[PDB]
RNA sequence: AAUCGGGAUUCC
RNA sequence: AAUCGGGAUUCC
């Protein structure tokens, strides 16, 4: 059998795994990716390439490239290769490819998909230490939250009505038990929560803020202004109407971002961004100055609701000729790719936030700490 | 079938999981342990216990202790529990206990192993901060290193040998070729390397000094003096004969540790603290020190090496009755454990140590850096 | 991606 | 045990 260069397009469930790159010992989706080549047999031995995303650890992905060659000959091999692979890890189809074809550099634009619980937005806690800076924001009339008010007090309503004064706001048999219901109380608080229009309506207002062409060195940990990486582009960003979904009934918002390229978790850091100012009611505008001159320093959303929709190869497509190599189109898949998102990754996101408590762990750890003097109306 | 209280006793490899501890979603020992006691058919369903150590994340053990109900019914039952579960854990007997029993109090003493190659007891590098550290103790005429004085000396002689003149102390095709080639060869001089009597003695005189009740604030990530905690003893400790083991050659020593009981990351502290008073030469009885006054931060070792050999119940052993209930002795499994050892963790330690540049990686760290003060002949 | 020094949260 | 703010190393 002769070599043969090739392109594998995949999708996965990244929970599980410590990223796309291969990095053993520990387990990565390139890993299980070779396991599986050698157990179909388009694989020799020894060792060895590119890709078209690096997802970080946790992060999934609909559509993902990598490059290689490979026996194809077996006109049932991609068949054997789903066999041979876990059911959170599927090739989607084998196309091939030229030797100019180069997968980090010919990727054009990338369409990335976030999930969000919308009770993210709800402001900080009564007693915490971003709501007293904001509280300390009683000398310059800012925003106003009218909304979390009503939804805290209601919360300090039930507390009282399920437990009797207990100052269970201590802790280090039963005491474990009441603060774990007293969590499991804030918790379904949380996610009984139905957001309002007006919420959703600043949160893509930041969104749509940040569209465009910008210097992103504050949604990375890299280098400053003066640094070339730092300008990018982004072309479109749509947050999409409020959506419950599962058996605890919590209710999620997609944001899908299209971007040109990407810096280290600048995803993240900007949807965590765009949170943290719909959250307390900075101005909408504050965003715009982090583009501007003082570093600030924005910690990245979890990884769980994270998902790379496509990656788009725009230069590779219209350099090639008219007969002899198929152009790289990812919505060719859409049907498949589908399916898998609903079973294995949106349920999967679903569950976890329900069970490992990412959210709301971010968020209780977001009040508790850098980043407050931009949301501070004042900076 | 009724419910029936008992422990198990187990080994496994530490690699590969995230600690001993059930801790979802992550693997981990635990973990892998229910999956295969659903799959032999001893335990129910839902969810529900101690253990003897809490080993971290890649941490192995020849010997740990659970304590559950299960349904111990099927005379070939553990054949069942070791047939479901993977080669790298083992289950060595299961054998009954009363309600009093608890694995976490009734812990009387543990016994530690650590598996530690020679050439990280050589001096560091020139060049590194820590040596003109050193060399800035020309002052004070402390302890002058004669042996990694022809150790370095003669790696510099085989790199004029093997290179021409390459500055090659600097990077971020060839020259990533050369600057590997040229790793290699610093990983090739450490590992042909045999460790002296001198050194050794060093070690051993440190080790020792490590004997008896003190004061252990400054090995755990915690409070300081005024802690009860920080109060711990050592009964034994002893460090082996130098050998070579492996394809590679290396050259290995065993530390065995005997404790009462132990604080976060303590055996790797302490270990680290041992290697880092022997390789700049600072005086033995500075380790003493570390039991005084002034704080110091210590890194901990690498987690590979770390070997939990068995831990000890002479509480329960003795307030045990003449008849009715088996003394829990881990001396009773000596044959299988000692094969188990050999064949799934020494031979993965060797094997990480080669490949996954564990201990290189660590004293390679040591140079670039808090804890010079203490070694830097003067504190 | 992994390790380590500290600071913080969640599950233990 | 996991996440995050920075500082450092190893493999990439």
């Amino acid at each position: 059998l002769p070599k043969r260069k090739v392109a594998v397009m995949v999708g996965y469930c990244g929970t599980g795994y410590h990223g796309m790159q291969y990095n053993p010992p520990n387990p990565t989706i390139e890993s299980a990716l070779f396991k599986a080549f050698v157990e179909a047999g388009a694989i020799s031995k020894d060792n060895s390439f590119m890709r078209a995303a690096r997802t970080d650890k946790g992060v999934h992905a609909g559509g993902n490239l990598i490059s290689l060659k490979m026996i194809i000959e077996d006109p049932d091999i991609k068949q054997k290769i789903n066999e041979k692979l876990p059911e959170g890890i599927r090739v989607w189809d084998i196309e091939r490819v030229n030797k100019a074809f180069d997968c980090r550099k010919m990727c054009s634009s990338r369409w990335y998909e976030y999930l969000l619980p919308t009770y993210s937005l709800i402001g900080p806690k009564p007693g915490s230490i971003l709501y007293r800076d904001i509280e300390e924001s009683k000398t310059e009339l800012l925003d106003e939250d009218l909304e979390s008010k009503e939804f805290w007090e209601e919360f300090k309503k039930d507390a009282n009505e399920k437990f009797s004064t207990e100052e269970i706001e201590a802790i280090l048999e039963e005491l474990y038990q009441k603060v774990k219901k007293y969590k499991q109380l804030e918790n379904a608080h949380r996610r009984r929560y139905r957001i309002s229009a007006a919420k959703l309506a600043k949160f893509r207002a930041s969104t749509s803020q940040y569209l465009g062409a910008h210097n992103f060195h504050n949604f990375t940990l890299g280098k400053d202004f003066k640094e070339p990486s730092a300008i990018r582009f982004m072309k479109d960003i749509k947050v999409s109407d409020p959506f419950v979904i599962g058996d605890a009934q919590t209710e999620w918002i997609s944001i899908k971002i299209h971007g040109q390229s990407f810096m280290l978790h600048q995803i993240r850091k900007m949807v965590s961004m765009a949170t943290l100012i719909t959250r307390c009611g900075c101005p909408v505008e504050r965003i715009s100055q982090a583009y501007g001159q003082q570093k600030i320093n924005i910690p990245k959303a979890p990884a769980l609701g994270l998902l790379l929709e496509a990656p788009v190869f725009e230069g590779y497509n219209k350099r090639l000729e008219q007969f002899g190599y198929k152009a790289i189109d990812f919505s060719k898949y859409q049907d498949e790719v589908d399916k898998f998102k609903m079973k294995h990754i949106y349920d999967k996101i679903y569950k976890e936030e329900v069970d490992e408590n990412v959210f709301n762990a971010f968020f209780s750890y977001i009040d508790s700490f850098k980043s407050i003097f931009e949301f501070l109306t004042a900076k």
